């Protein structure tokens, strides 16, 4: 599903907010 890192913008770069900044953050 994910990428080598290597030119992978697709929506699966973890993003660091896709599901980390709208969890357990108010």
């Amino acid at each position: 599903m994910p990428g080598t890192i290597k030119e992978n913008i697709i929506f699966g770069v973890s993003y660091d907010e896709y599901r980390y900044r709208s969890v357990i953050k108010a």
